[PDB]
């Protein structure tokens, strides 16, 4: 109802990252959890005075549960979403939604059939500075987007959230956010992708870096670069605020590295603490409110979908679209040619 | 001799940009000029008490001239270099060397045959911060280059030098970018994929681009440029402008926008006032000396070529190679496909 009664499937790293949000947002009450590990279940029952289960059948069968947050490893998402849906539970599943388009399709179908909402976990494209930059684009204040340039230099490869890195770890985890933000901002279909990955650390035989071109319906183009190898830190270019809102040198908004949106008549630079507008008339630092609850935008989509029936932007269809781009990046770098997106 | 005796062909915008350099560098004496404009000739005779001519035949026939600086519009370069060479004058020609590979070939051949040195005008790849970053890469200190990311957001399209506008921002602006990237990686470009953007009717030329470059040995670069004068990426180069000025009279080095060089074991960020090295052990701001003469690196190549016979890095062959990449960018953007380089 007023307090969304949330069950959690998979009490891992994603869950723990999401916890301050679920704790501090007054719209959420944690009512149950499942986890195959006894020590996680035990932690949760203690922490939230709440029933726990070894699996999703148990969580999904608890009728007090209204919605299930899926933070299990990716290969259980499709199954866990299916079971939640069968039992009339709305679903918030972490990025990645799934690692195949087939899993995603099934997920969409099952939630569609059960008549429950399907929203995809935390993605940085939920972050207020991007929603706000999206608002500018959609307002027509600067005309349509023509070019987007995005870059993130991080230490993901060596100081990550571990179980995400199946090959292309930084694509499915890191490019997911980047592509999502770019899609949010441009607001049209990706039609073509061309990607180069870099992989130059034997100790870490996975792709740690990439550069990609994206062509969008309507003729806007994006370039996105990522480097996970932990040397230069591009938070220097985001007013020295880290990914999770923290100060580097009472939080600010989350972000995913320097991004410049070029509209026909001006540039938008979303920052963790403001949105900078460069138009031919004025140069503007437009203030943002400091978030009281981190990642509250995630809870907004969920709360409004379940309580008010408002179709959420970050649905299954949306997330599957980002997955498809991510698969296309990997195919492009792997094969050395363009991928065309239907 | 000790003072290189320099004739100037074409007293245009390039010349005037180069002038503080030619004035202040003690190795240079301006001894003669040609220009089809009587008012430019008159200005020069007055300023430098020096003989002037309507054309290159006159400048080339002055036997006191040791070297000729060609600052004429591009379509006269090949002819003016041919004539200089015929008369045993060394040649410094502005970027662009020429706009066709045929012109360039002729230029190389003529200077080769006459036994005179051929160097290509100012290019930002001459700038000390890049030479210094090059020194690090070539030293093996951080291992080979694996990735380069370069971007420049400027007001070129609307506040340019103006006789530089086919594909104006490619031949003028991407020339510097590609040159810097070539200098830094230090191997051949093998492949290019480019998108250009052109979204101002009042300015029906390409004002923006993003391109992928593959290099021999597997390094890749991505380069982005946007000339539409909104965001100003000098913000990311310690607020120092292209020509070394402060944008918050001793000045700093010249540059061509934010560049990050990823070597196998570290990143190099060349800045107008330092070279930042991010290696696994330490993060280092390596200081540079403030130049006494702007663009002295250009006079170093010329002076050392003519007086000491040291083959210059920025020769005709080198410059032609950047032109070839630039043609390839335009061909790639213009068509929907990769261009492979010989
Ligand atoms: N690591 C991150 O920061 C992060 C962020 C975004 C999304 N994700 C996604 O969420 C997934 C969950 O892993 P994590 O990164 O949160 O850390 P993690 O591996 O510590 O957490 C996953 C935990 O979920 C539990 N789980 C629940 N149901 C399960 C089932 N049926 N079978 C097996 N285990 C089950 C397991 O005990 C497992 O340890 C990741 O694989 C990734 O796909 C992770
Ligand atoms: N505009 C710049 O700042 C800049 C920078 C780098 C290189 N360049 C290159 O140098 C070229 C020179 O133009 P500019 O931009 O310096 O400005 P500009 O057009 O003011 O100067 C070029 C002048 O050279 C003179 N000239 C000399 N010999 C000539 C000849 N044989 N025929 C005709 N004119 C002759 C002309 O009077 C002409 O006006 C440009 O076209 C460009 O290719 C320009
Ligand atoms: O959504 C997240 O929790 C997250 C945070 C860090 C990186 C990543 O892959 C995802
Ligand atoms: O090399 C130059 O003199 C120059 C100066 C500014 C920008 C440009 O296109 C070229």
């Amino acid at each position: 109802g007023h307090q969304l009664r949330l069950g959690v499937a998979g009490l891992g790293r994603a869950f723990t990252l999401m916890l301050p949000t679920l704790q501090q947002d007054p719209r959420i009450k944690l009512v149950a959890a499942c986890d195959p590990r006894g020590s996680a279940r035990a932690q949760f029952a203690s922490d939230f005075r709440a029933p726990v289960y070894p699996d999703i059948e148990g969580l999904a069968s608890n009728p007090d549960v209204e919605a299930i947050y899926i933070a299990s490893p990716h290969q259980f998402h499709a199954q866990q979403a299916r079971i939640a849906a069968r039992h009339g539970k709305h679903v918030l599943v972490e990025k990645p939604m799934a690692l195949s388009l087939g899993d995603c399709d099934e997920m969409i179908q099952h939630c569609r059939d059960a008549g429950v909402h399907l929203i995809v976990g935390h993605c940085h494209s939920f972050d207020t500075p991007y929603l706000s930059a999206r608002e500018i684009v959609q307002s027509g204040e600067l005309g349509p987007v023509r070019m987007v340039h995005a870059l993130n230099y991080t230490d993901f490869l060596y100081r990550p959230r571990r179980p995400e890195e199946e090959g292309g770890g930084v694509v499915f985890s890191q490019a997911a956010h980047q592509v999502d933000i770019v899609r949010l901002l441009v607001g049209t279909r990706v039609r073509r992708v061309r990607a180069i990955t870099g992989d130059w650390d034997p100790m870490r035989p996975t792709q740690g870096a990439y550069s990609a071109l994206l062509w969008f319906e309507g003729g806007a183009f994006a370039s996105i670069s990522y480097n996970g190898y932990g040397h230069f830190d591009s938070d220097e270019w985001c007013d020295w605020i880290g990914e999770m809102g923290g100060d580097k040198s009472p939080i600010w908004h989350q972000h995913f590295g320097p991004i410049v949106v070029s509209c026909e008549r001006g540039d938008i630079r979303p920052l963790p603490d403001s949105v900078c507008v460069y138009a031919d008339l004025a140069k503007e630092r437009r203030s943002l409110q400091r978030p009281v609850v981190p990642r509250f935008e995630v809870i907004d989509e969920l709360y409004h979908a379940v309580v008010n029936e408002i179709k959420p932007l970050h649905d299954g269809v949306w997330a599957r679209a980002t997955l498809e781009v991510c698969l296309a990046l990997l195919d492009s770098a792997g094969s050395g040619k363009d991928v065309e997106l239907p």
